[PDB]
């Protein structure tokens, strides 16, 4: 199967899965199963912005997530991704509902990866920044359910004519270019990622929540991995 | 056929295609017939640096080439490029040589790309930099003869185990991901692109030289484009 | 008297100055008799952003300004800034009401400089972005009625504490650094600039306008450059 | 006095203020004796480069240091900044020789500070990168013996007319504008600092060394601050 590193703004408590019994932010290496959550107080319909950071010096993925006038959630997690993931990646964005729904929508995503060498001239360099989506995203890897260009978003899960959101839907938007994260002369590896994202439900329970993911390069969504399986995990291991 | 933008470092003058007789730098709009030159004081085997910018308000397509304690050589060109190429683009660099030959040694690339919408949320934007070529550079398009890993550089024509160039080869290496260089919301889009070069002949007359280019996405390397077509052109028109 | 280079949000026509009947964009050259002018849809109370950008190979500066849901306005004028600013500037936002009165109010403010020389390692740069402004601002010199940290915004012009525009009023905000904008190795010397601004009036008839100003380092507010003189000139020459 | 917090390659073993008997890199926190070292296989002529890394999630000072050709140093400890410096800094480069002497030569010198907000406009960000520097280096505050504009190099320290370093020398460089390193309504705080430095003694035994530092904004060179304290720091407590 695929490997996935994913930081997780879940929506839903399972917690026959590991949840906590609150929406939360937490980082997942090759598992649903999150090795670190803190309690997320969710906004239902309002614009929120995650950051996402990590070195290979420190060895440590770190997220924060805040809305104007609310106080952050973050989390950290030591892990060396050098020994969990391959040295060519891509770089993504997955959200899922299931029989509770909510609107996966993503206004910008942007993307920054460095590798510093002992040459001289030593920063090799990779980024992208999304504030417009267009119909035809030619830079993008669509995948399942997700669209692009209404109202100038990325749509990750399914919404009828009228913004209201749809049940059982899994999509991801994958960056084309493969992304280079080790290399042997590389002296400091990082990368920066950030989204604002809304997601509205009509009702009080939304699900299921959106990841920002790395992965092999080949990645494909996973058989039945709607709801909470966030369109990254075959099951919940 | 191919749809094809460069600004040219050509070494050698072919005076009955428009040539001037010294090399020199041009501007190509779909001809290697050059819009415009200007003279290049050209210096087998010394590491040189190009530059090139446009914006779609001033509408001026500009480059600059200097070496460590030399002047510059600069050329411009009057040019709408909304209206020479389409909507989405490959970025790229292209060498040829012919029955003169030289080295069309790369050593490092950037390119940045910027579209700003009249949203208050207004820049789009993609950056590369390459400083060090991997043997697997999984985030370019090599074409023909180009190859990547040696002393981590990118070879864009053949050259022999001992660092000798190799007569009639072409080779190009454009970045995987496509480029936005227009959108209907942009009211400023830009671009600018450096790349370090080493061109060494063992020859008085080395040939035939590097271009920088903007293609259609499927770009392919043109039949018969060694020598002083530099891999872009399938003829002399 | 200080040395003056103005991108001019002009809200207010004096056409015994040369200023057309209508709100205008312009490019000041020494003088507050604009280079160049073109028709701006000025909107009351909605937030604008204003692109400025120059580079040394073109010799051309322009501006665009918009509005989100509306066309641009852009302007250019072909000048040298080499021959009349000299090697060393600050750069600025400067404002002003008379008898004729706005909000003059800056949410956001970057600006980048970037000079390219022949050496290998080429690039020398200055980037700031103001997003927030603080009651302490220490990176920015404040003159005549400027202010920082209502609402996080910059107050070019007197505000009461009701966000209530006052007449007769000139600030300016310029970076504490100064800026090298000419180099003698210097291949290619180019800069950008970015505001968004809100100017809001209870009247009709706004006045003044808002400028992004390049100064001999020392520059201050000439003598009565309220009203019409944007706390640029000292006089309407 | 100052308070001061140093990266630093000490060049010299001074083992009764706690140096290992190694050249070394250190993180100084209000104190010469270093919080954390790591052996250092300084090269006597040699190019190297140095970078520092910060940021206020994972609340960690990171250091690596590397030449061409060669395995690098690295170096890291926990701690908070917001309690060690105060909101407002300035940054510098230090360098010190004693009865043993060294070059103290800084070929570039690069800085970002970025400050990310819970606002949707959320990027504060301040930039630098020196790669010449000029006789009058006006953005640059020059204390003690540094110079600048001898070969386009900074010489932190005093350098005789054919290049030959002088002993009991002590020079700063300081980025002219305050750095806001901390702000209320920040919910991301980081920096990361770069420069390429030439350390060439005439003996088997070079001193003192070169530190990266962030201060209080009117620091200045502690009075008997050559050889063992590196400018920084009054002293060995
Ligand atoms: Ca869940
Ligand atoms: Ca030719
Ligand atoms: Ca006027
Ligand atoms: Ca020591
Ligand atoms: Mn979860
Ligand atoms: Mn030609
Ligand atoms: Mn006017
Ligand atoms: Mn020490």
């Amino acid at each position: 199967a695929d490997t996935i590193v994913a930081v997780e703004l879940d929506t839903y408590p399972n917690t026959d899965i590991g949840d906590p019994s609150y929406p939360h932010i937490g980082i997942d290496i090759k598992s649903v199963r999150s090795k670190k959550t803190a309690k997320w107080n969710m906004q239902n319909g309002k614009v929120g912005t995650a950051h996402i950071i990590y070195n290979s010096v420190d060895k440590r993925l770190s997220a924060v997530v805040s809305y104007p006038n609310a106080d952050s959630a973050t989390v950290s997690y030591d892990v060396d991704l050098d020994n969990v993931l391959p040295e060519w990646v891509r770089v993504g964005l997955s959200a899922s509902t299931g029989l509770y729904k909510e609107t996966n929508t993503i206004l910008s995503w942007s993307f920054t990866s460095k590798l510093k060498s002992n040459s001289t001239h030593e920063t090799n360099a990779l980024h992208f920044m999304f504030n417009q989506f267009s119909k035809d995203q030619k830079d993008l890897i669509l995948q399942g359910d997700a669209t692009t260009g209404t109202d100038g978003n990325l749509e990750l899960t399914r919404v009828s004519s009228n913004g209201s959101p749809q049940g059982s839907s899994v999509g991801r938007a994958l960056f084309y270019a493969p992304v280079h994260i080790w290399e042997s002369s590389a002296v400091v590896a990082s990368f920066e990622a950030t989204f604002t994202f809304l997601i509205k439900s009509p009702d009080s329970h939304p699900a299921d929540g959106i990841a920002f993911f790395i992965s092999n390069i080949d990645s494909s969504i996973p058989s039945g991995s709607t709801g909470r399986l966030l369109g990254l995990f075959p099951d919940a291991n």
